[PDB]
């Protein structure tokens, strides 16, 4: 994978709650390979 720094996460982050339902599912099966070895992302994510 490739790093992203934490401000570059949140702005990420910060699109998937934005997203209905039915769209969740799509860009968090896309940030789910992108951020495998990242344990900060999910809690990053969980937290906001």
């Amino acid at each position: 994978t490739v790093e992203f720094t934490g401000e570059q996460k949140d702005a990420l982050i910060e699109k998937y709650w934005e997203a209905n339902e039915a769209e969740r599912k799509a860009i968090a099966r896309a940030y789910a390979s992108l951020f495998a070895n990242d344990a900060d992302f999910i809690q990053r994510l969980l937290a906001h």
